[PDB]
């Protein structure tokens, strides 16, 4: 059933708002629109420098537990680690709940693995020490072949992600149903199922393709365990089209 797949995504929705034009009237709005008349979201992805008056915004209107991720090394994913390491730094002193930081996937593509996992191991260590998630997105649209896609998803597992996220959703190819199921599949045959969640992101639209997207989670680990510490949607658009399935 589609209204059953489209309340259950819209209550593990990163609400995002990633844009050039962002500001704090439109974070504001988006802390708004995460109380949703049918249930809250998960959380809210925004840019590190809106975390604060996000924190307020969601505290006052008594949502307190809709958390606060945030992205960094992004979009980019470029391999300066004491780069990634210090905008990270920022965005836990920020506030964030969680950090979603990109891959080094270029340098991966470029046949250098170890400075991916030492950016990872290196950002999850600030992050651990903080009590705040850490999410690792590899850019699937860019590392493009399932090799790399495996590689880079099985190198940040090893060097500490909570979660693996498809895309930042500023490239040209962001999630797909066949990236999600190669990642979801790294998780399972490492066995971290209950360590590392998974987020698709980018692209994510229609209420049709958010179930597509659980119902690999739920054939590959069972209904029960896409919860919010095992799955994400990071989108924006998607909860509209969620409601609309929902009667609102
Ligand atoms: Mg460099
Ligand atoms: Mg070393």
């Amino acid at each position: 059933d589609l209204k059953a797949s489209s309340l259950r995504a819209l209550k593990l929705m990163d609400l995002t708002t990633l844009k050039d034009d962002d500001t704090d009237e439109k974070v504001i709005a988006l802390c708004h629109q995460a109380k949703t008349p049918v249930g809250n979201t998960a959380a809210i992805c925004i840019y590190p420098r809106f975390i604060p008056i996000a924190r307020k915004t969601l505290k006052e209107q008594g949502t307190p537990e809709i958390r606060i991720a945030t992205v960094t090394n992004f979009p980019h994913g470029n391999d300066d680690i004491d780069i990634a390491l210090a905008e990270t730094r920022a965005a836990i002193a920020y506030g964030a709940d969680e950090v979603d930081v990109v891959f080094p996937y270029r340098a991966l593509m470029a046949g250098n693995e170890q400075v991916g996992f030492d950016l990872v191991k290196a950002c999850k260590e600030a992050c651990a020490a903080a009590n705040v998630l850490l999410k690792v997105i590899i850019e699937t649209g860019e590392l493009k072949d399932e090799a790399l896609i495996r590689k880079a998803s099985e190198i940040s597992i090893k060097a500490g992600a909570d979660f693996i996220k498809t895309s930042t959703g500023k490239v040209a190819v962001n999630a797909t149903p066949e990236s999600a199921r190669i990642m979801m599949e790294v998780i399972r045959d490492m066995g971290v199922e209950k360590t590392v969640g998974f987020k698709p992101a980018g692209g994510v639209r229609t209420a049709e393709d958010a179930q597509k997207y659980l119902a690999i989670a739920d054939e590959l680990f069972g209904a029960d365990w896409a919860d919010a510490r095992h799955y994400r949607f990071g989108a924006s658009s998607l909860l509209a089209s969620l409601l609309k399935a929902l009667g609102h």
